[PDB]
């Protein structure tokens, strides 16, 4: 009988769990409830909260993974399967999980909200990588993540409709900070106090939590690593959803809206999701069929409208990229990449290559691209044109929507801290071409260097202690360095001397100019020529 | 020439219009012969203005042949009055129309065997110019090298490249053909001096680079020369040529704006207007606000240029041809206080953004907004977008590059990869002498006056290190003339000057240090210029 593991939130009771970090036990509560299961006639439609319930709910033990599509590119191999889910798949997925000190906190404690990625087709919360043991035992954080649903499940929409208005995913997320708001307290949170944290999709959907104003009300400051609610992959027009939809609903036999939604509201999750790739326009990396969708309401303009005339006076924000954005996407269906290769290229390769990552560009877009691009020191050596592969599609994709990002909440009153992730973790299984590939700083964030049975080096452990500090600090104050601190300063990032900062093992490391002439091409230049 | 017998024998040659007697010039360090204002053409004046040069038929007696002679028609700079700066590059003798005379310097005595030439074509954007300069002064080549060094007068401006393009009176390009003729002069009577007809190299600068770039693409002229060096000018880029329709408007603008009106029509009034009016008005033709760009120009007229100088170095054979190429720092620079609102030789030419765009409007005057916009953005310094010094720079590197440094990558390129053995440099020493202000770097056509070795004469007051440098420059030239190689063929201790490839792209600088091979001839830069500019038009 633990009291300490026994919490009373709105709904009921709860049961949590003592859990074993390395410098001591926290306390877990997980798989809560915080929506009514998105099941049959709920499927498409926005969450309802979760109603209470009688005796005492266990929460020990994580909940299914909401339904997706799973990864069997190269089945068995650990850098793809440590994305994949960990539980079992269902539509009854909506649950969040709670980690804090143990003994829970003495007073109000800063909140951090995890929101995971995966291209709004995939993740879960339950994944080893987002473990939040090891920050609430080290940093004594309380922790929140949250399932949401995915794919069509999640995004499917016939906007102006009101069985499939769009956005539920986000929604998902919404209600989730609203169930922080309501019971973080009775674990020792501090609802005046939290931050949210998200990876690649999740880092757009923190961005568009920025964005949209009911959610403004439920969080503080934010975090985005690796991912922007602008730029050409987070999300879709209204009309431009509305044709996926109903090119899907065709593909799975179906046949008015109601009818339509109807329809699909019958067919089996894995149908949907075996579909769910054969309605996307072009051939295309870095580019999925179901994701947030510009509604009028959730999203009230496009998000790049909206951070052109937003306020963001006062907000502070975090945010970020890791050196080779593009390396992970080009073993996703460029002609010429793999994982056993080291992918070396011809011209002629990386011009078609260029067509595929970039496919709304026009022929004269694409032929600057190529150029722009070029190594005319070296423009035919395979190794060349592979890493300037890498560097087209995680500079268009990531890079310069982020920079960009940064400049507008800068210019217009945001708090701003910028980096670069460069540090490739001694355990990857990624070949060594992909340098430090998309979300492998996360691991490192979340503390799991900390475990000795992990197979970290020393000085990646330390590293691990320096992330997790700059992240809590900033959580608990807005800014990431040590309020009484010896490491150089990491200076915000302004409009004027665009100062980031290097992550890796070496001390904090002060530049300026994110890709300052490239993310002029593509932010400044290229959009002239449509 | 009752007096021979009492004057130096060694100074009295005959050519193939008759004999003349030159003069024994001193040289730091030692006695040259010059044979100078020899007329190689018959005064191109009255009815033979506009027209081909005709041979110059022989005379009686023996020629003087021991002063400059005239400057061809021209006009002449008073921008900076008393300035060094300008003054050194206007005309130091008479203008007149009769200026078709070119120079000779030999050692003294005559070379005893047959001597590698060099022909200087001096450059001034094809409105200027002459061959009796100061810094094209031959005599330290040839004494310090034992060269032999022809340099011409060609005519400029209106009366060497006016054109009606079809018509007989005025055909365009007389004044490279003035050049061709006194090459062909070389041909028959060089050997007389002791020169090889059979070992010639070109060289020139600027307009005369250009000039010396069409003699390579012009058939006729091929059989004339062996080796060719081009300085900080080529053919092919903005401002070299003209086509047929764009030089038949400037020449019918011209002729409209002196008061005249059938081609033979026009061109006969034109021929009875003063030469000075027409100096008056040729700046009053061309279509824009335009910094390094010039009315009458070589025309493309399917004959002395049988297509353009593009396609000519596109589709060519240079499998025999040896070139030297290359640029100063700052091609750009002394261009941009002619006629860039916020530049001055006085003050520190620092400027807004605002400058920095409207300047681009004028440097890249056939540029639409897209591509003059994208030249902006390009040259944009990102984490100072601002600063009034850098906007400066970049304004002249647009300037340079746009007209010389890419117009030159993109010969070397085209020439090394259909067969010529080309050798790149850049020049980077700036004079101790110079008077243009400190921020103009190595400013365009001040390389000259090493590679002709000015810094020899101690009373010119040079450096030391620059005497050794000049030395250095005119052993490399020299040697080039003598064989097709820089490099000395003997000396193994010196870095050696590679050949400019389309594969490693090597190049040398050109400074008081020894030489440093570098890769890549601002190799994106120049692709952004010649390869996608292009595709915004």
């Amino acid at each position: 009988e633990d009291p300490q593991l026994l919490v009373r939130v709105r709904g009921g009771q709860l049961r949590g769990i003592r859990l074993k970090a390395p410098g001591g036990p926290v306390s877990a509560f997980l798989g809560i409830p915080f929506a009514e299961p998105p099941v049959g006639s709920r499927r498409f439609m926005p969450p309802e909260p979760k109603r209470p319930w009688s005796g005492v709910l266990d929460a020990t033990t994580f909940q299914n993974v909401c339904y997706q599509y799973v990864d069997t590119l190269y089945p068995g191999f650990e850098g793809t399967e440590m994305w994949n889910p960990n539980r079992e798949l269902s539509e009854d997925c909506l649950y969040l999980n709670v980690w804090t000190p143990y003994p829970r906190p003495a007073s109000p404690t800063p909140v951090l909200i995890w929101i995971y990625g995966g291209g709004f087709y995939s993740g879960a919360a339950s994944l080893d990588v987002y473990d939040g043991r090891f920050l609430a035992q080290v940093e004594g954080a309380v922790l929140v993540s949250m399932n949401y649903r995915v794919g069509t499940f999640g995004f499917l929409a016939l906007p102006g409709s009101r069985e499939a208005p769009g956005n539920v995913g986000l929604l998902d997320q919404r209600l989730a900070l609203q169930w922080v708001q309501e019971n973080i307290a009775a674990f020792g949170g501090d609802p005046m106090s939290v931050t949210l944290f998200g990876e690649s999709a999740g880092a757009a959907s923190v961005g568009m939590h920025i964005l949209s104003l009911p959610s403004r009300s439920l969080f503080h400051r934010a975090v985005l690593q690796s991912g922007t609610p602008n730029g050409p992959w987070a999300t879709v027009s209204a009309g431009e959803a509305r044709r996926r939809a109903t090119l899907l609903a065709r593909l799975v036999g179906c046949p008015n809206d109601t009818e339509l939604i109807a329809c699909l509201r019958t067919r089996p999750a894995q149908d949907l999701v075996d579909h769910e790739w054969h309605v996307l326009p072009q051939e295309s990396i870095f580019r999925f069929s179901f994701v947030p969708v510009v509604d009028g309401d959730f999203l009230s303009d496009t998000p790049e409208a909206l951070i052109n005339t937003g306020d963001f006076q006062d907000l502070q924000v975090l945010v970020g990229v890791v050196k080779d954005e593009g390396s992970y996407f080009l073993v996703y269906g460029v002609p010429g990449f793999s994982k056993d290769n080291e992918s070396l290229i011809s011209r002629a390769q990386f011009l078609a290559g260029v067509r595929i990552g970039v496919p709304q560009a026009s022929d004269l877009a694409a032929e600057a691209v190529v150029l722009h691009y070029t190594d005319w020191l070296h423009p035919e050596d395979p190794t060349h044109l592979r890493d300037a592969m890498s560097a087209v599609v995680g500079d268009h994709n990531v890079v310069c929507p982020v920079a960009q990002l940064a400049g507008r909440l800068a210019a217009q009153g945001a708090r701003v801290y910028a980096y670069i992730f460069e540090h490739r973790a001694s355990t990857l299984t990624w070949p060594l071409w992909m340098g430090v590939p998309h979300g492998y700083e996360i691991e490192f964030i979340f503390g799991l260097p900390l475990d000795p049975s992990l197979n970290y080096t020393t000085e990646e452990r330390i590293f691990a202690q320096r992330l997790m500090k700059y992240w809590t600090n900033f959580a608990r104050t807005g800014d990431p360095n040590d309020p009484r601190d010896k490491s150089p300063q990491w200076p915000p990032y302004t409009t004027a001397a665009q100062q980031y900062v290097s992550l890796n093992l070496k001390p904090l490391e002060v530049r300026r100019g994110l890709r300052a002439q490239t993310c002029a091409f593509w932010n400044r230049f290229l959009p002239k020529l449509l």
